[PDB]
């Protein structure tokens, strides 16, 4: 089945956009496999600082649902925002 959030709660600081920057790059360097579960990779790069910085099980699952899902396939049905 699919899963993720909708809709979150941002604050008025520049935390969560930095955060998710180190995040989304930090794992578009990593390269990991789609085979590998989320469980796995957190733990494999826990230690890195920025990667603690998200601690919301959601955004980690949400983040990662999202990378895994266009690192194995491209061309899939999916289209959330326009740009």
């Amino acid at each position: 089945g699919s899963s993720g959030s909708s809709g979150e709660r941002r604050e008025k600081k520049n935390k969560i956009m930095q955060a998710k920057e180190d995040f989304k790059k930090m794992m578009e360097e990593a390269k990991f496999n789609p085979r590998a579960t989320f469980s796995e990779f957190a733990a494999k790069h826990a230690k890195d600082s920025r990667f603690k910085a998200i601690e919301k099980m959601k955004d980690r699952e949400a983040l990662f649902n999202e990378f895994v899902a266009a690192a194995r396939k491209k061309e899939k049905e999916s289209g959330p925002s326009s740009g």
